[PDB]
Order: structure tokens, then sequence, then C-alpha cells
């Protein structure tokens, strides 16, 4: 059957994991980018005997685990390694995640996804949520959370798409600047028009 995608991003501290918990406490799967590029990695999959035999045999021990360590010393050290890593792994991400999209069970499926508008990621979803705060909220947010400086958390938002790139390609917004409960009604809200969008988008004869 066909999913129906709705796809969640946001900067660094803005809410990406506190929405998400939201939805999935409504009985929605939330299948997170994040967690699919370490599965992908995870014991006895086909990504780690590419890895060895790219990086060497000592980049997986004994007990067939991934030395995450060793390999992110290694690709830190030899740039043109990430690109090559990336490269492996990306048909193997785009494999998991359908698969766990085809998996899920719930009316319709919340992917979380960082990199959405860096990686043209939207293409992807049927609907793009947008968890959006102000950028001194990022700040003063990732700082507390991570107990990073302020300067540095800056150098991410500076790395990272912008805010306005962010609200160009959503169809919807939540705004998380102000107080953490009224996060429950918007997401209720949003929910409700989720709910009714995947029970009719595969016979939807017009657009919207
Ligand atoms: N409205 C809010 N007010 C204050 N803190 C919040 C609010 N919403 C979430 N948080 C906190 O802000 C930090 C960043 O939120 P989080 O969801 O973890 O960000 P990210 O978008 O990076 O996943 C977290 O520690 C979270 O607990």
């Amino acid at each position: 059957s066909l999913r129906y995608i709705v796809a969640l991003t946001g900067g660094i501290g803005s809410g990406k994991s506190t929405v998400a918990n939201a939805f999935a406490d409504l009985g929605i799967n939330v299948i997170d980018a994040d967690i699919i590029a370490r599965q992908v990695v995870e014991p006895g999959a086909p990504a780690l005997h590419a890895i060895a035999d790219h990086f060497g045999a000592n980049m997986i021990a004994a007990d067939g685990t991934l030395q995450r360590r060793a390999l992110r010393e290694r690709i830190f050290a030899n740039p043109e390694e990430k690109n090559w890593l990336n490269a492996l792994l990306h048909p193997l991400i785009q494999q998991e995640t359908q698969h766990q999209i085809q998996q899920a069970t719930s009316p319709y499926v919340l992917w979380v996804v960082p990199l959405l508008v860096e990686n043209s990621l939207y293409k992807k979803a049927n609907r793009v949520l947008v968890v959006d705060v102000s950028p001194e909220t990022q700040l003063k947010r990732t700082m507390q959370r991570d107990d990073v400086t302020r300067e540095h958390v800056e150098q991410i938002l500076a790395a990272q798409a912008t805010r306005e790139a962010r609200l160009a390609v959503a169809d919807d917004v939540i705004d998380n600047n102000g107080a953490p409960d009224a996060i429950a009604s918007d997401v209720a809200r949003l929910h409700a028009h989720y709910l009714q969008l995947a029970s009719q988008f595969v016979s939807q004869e017009k657009p919207e």
C-alpha cells in the first residue's frame, strides 16, 4: 500500500524531536533519517562488508560491530572518504527508509529529516511540516541542551539552510519559540488534517 508521508524539518534546536514525540503520542510511526543512517551500519548490515574492503578489515571489530570512533577519525583526516562513504550509504539509506515506511501501519508516517531542504528531500514527501523558532531560540536552546558556546552554535546555523529557505518549502509551520505546551494543541490540529489527507490522497481526483 502507498503510505502518506509528512516530512518534518527544522534547524538545530527548533523542536524536531519534541514535535516528533507529540505525533508519536497520537499513534503515528516516526521514521527518523538519523536513526536510518545508524541502522545501515548495524552489525551484519551489507555496508559493513564494503567498509571493511575499502578502509581495512580492522574497521569492523571481532564481534561484527563497526568501530565507529575509528571510522570517524579516519574520514575526518581524509576528506574525500566522507564522500566515498556517503555514496556507498546513500542507496542503502534510501532502501531502508522505504522499507520502514512500508512497514509502518499508522494512518500516515512522520519522516524526520534534518537535511530536508539541504538535500532536496521534500521532493519525496507528500506534505512538508517545518518546526520554526527564532535564531536566538536556536542558540539558547542548543547551548543549554548540548552545553556548548553561542559561537559554536552560530557556526552550525551558518552551515545549515536558513530559516527562510525552510519556510519557502513548508506546507505547514509549527511555532515553537513560545510555550512548550502549545505544541500539543498545534500538533493535534495538524494531525486531524493529516488524517484527512491520508485517507483521501490515493483517490483524490484533483489537487488539494
Ligand atoms: N517550547 C520550548 N521551550 C523551551 N524548550 C523547548 C521547547 N521545545 C523544546 N524544547 C527544548 O529545546 C531543545 C531543542 O529542542 P529539540 O527538539 O531537541 O531540537 P531539535 O530541533 O534540534 O530536535 C531541547 O532540549 C528541548 O527539550
